[PDB]
């Protein structure tokens, strides 16, 4: 059972959540059930993962079996950037909500700040694989999502993969109704996001750390990529506490008051990943881990660098 980070809406976001990207059908259902049994209440989902219907089945089971109540679950999903045009925001959301079998979402995120060609081709690309842009912007999408909050279909809005420039663009938009409660970004010891975390916290925006384990299974992974789990310096700190490298990697975020969403479909690892509240990384250990910062992204999305609101060009 996790502690919480309080949002600006006063809602309580569990500090450890279950990731579901690449969780296969036929395993994600059992994964969600095992997580809930283990005390997970926060589940991180997305339209683009195309598995929300099976996550929904699992949540529903556990609710109808009285394992958990809905008010105690914290469900997050994301709007894919082929759906920034106003009517499409609603249709995509309704599909997400229907798949999850829920009456509301706790948080709804803009998945990426750059708009892609609108429609149900989720990855419009040219011959060379480069993303094809759409003219609708994240501010267009935001306007549409604010309706969902008005209607109570979504308790809070948030963003993902935003730089501080794009968050400023959002916060400084004349006539804003709702503020983002979180910015979900890649974060781990090779990409410590010190500047972006400092910025977000100063604006009352929490940070959710994705790929906390280095996303070691990701398709675009080349052999020369750094491995956090196998990192001797990470393993050293784990050994000190008789814990795993993964437990250290997760606890690292908890101690910066950053929400973290490790993905697994393996019951043993699902349980392991939330056994992070019976030990404490020392100030020196935290300092050591921070020093590992390489500004290395596992998720670069370079195929879209040519579009307007590419977030990773800026320093933070
Ligand atoms: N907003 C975005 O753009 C975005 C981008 C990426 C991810 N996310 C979210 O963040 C979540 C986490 O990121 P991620 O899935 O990219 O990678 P991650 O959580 O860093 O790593 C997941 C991988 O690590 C393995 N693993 C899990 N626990 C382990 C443990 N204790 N020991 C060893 N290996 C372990 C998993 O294997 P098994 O699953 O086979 O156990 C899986 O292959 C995603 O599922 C998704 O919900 C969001
Ligand atoms: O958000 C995540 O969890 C990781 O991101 C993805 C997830 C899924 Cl299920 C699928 C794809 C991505 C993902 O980010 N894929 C890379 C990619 C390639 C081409 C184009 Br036009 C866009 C694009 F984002």
């Amino acid at each position: 059972m996790a502690t919480f980070v309080e949002l600006s809406t006063k809602a309580k976001m569990p500090i450890v959540g279950l990731g579901t990207w690449k969780s296969p059908l036929g395993k994600v259902k059992e994964a969600v059930k095992v997580a809930i049994d283990a005390g997970y209440r926060h589940i991180d989902c997305a339209y683009v993962y195309q598995n929300e219907h099976e996550v929904g089945e699992a949540i529903q089971e556990k609710i109808q079996e009285k394992a958990v109540k809905r008010e105690d679950l914290f469900i997050v999903s994301k709007l894919w950037p082929t759906f920034f045009e106003r009517p499409l925001v609603r249709k995509a959301f309704e599909k997400t909500l229907k798949d999850l079998k829920l009456s509301y979402l706790d948080v709804y995120l803009i998945h990426w700040p750059q708009g892609f060609k609108s429609g149900d081709d989720l990855f419009p690309r040219d011959d060379k694989g480069n993303a094809i842009g759409g003219k609708a912007t994240f501010l267009d999408a935001w306007e549409a999502m604010e309706e969902l909050v008005d209607e109570g279909l979504v308790k809070a809005l948030g963003v993902s993969n935003f730089s501080h420039f794009q968050i400023e663009k959002l916060l400084n938009k004349p006539g804003l109704k709702y503020k983002p409660v979180t910015n979900q970004v890649e974060c781990h010891p090779y990409l410590t996001q010190e500047k972006l975390i400092q910025y977000c916290h100063s604006k009352g925006i929490t940070v959710t750390a994705y790929s906390p384990l280095g996303s070691p299974d990701r398709p675009w992974a080349k052999p020369e990529d750094p491995s956090l789990l196998e990192d001797p310096k990470i393993k050293e700190i784990a050994a000190k506490h008789k814990k795993t490298a993964a437990q250290v990697l997760i606890r690292f975020h908890i101690q910066r008051n950053v929400i973290v969403i490790p993905k697994s479909v393996t019951p043993a690892r699902i349980v392991e990943n939330i056994q992070v509240f019976d030990f404490k990384l020392s100030d020196e250990e935290m300092a050591t881990i921070l020093s590992f910062n390489r500004n290395w992204r596992a998720c670069n999305l370079l195929q879209s660098s040519h579009l307007e609101d590419y977030p990773f060009n800026a320093e933070y």
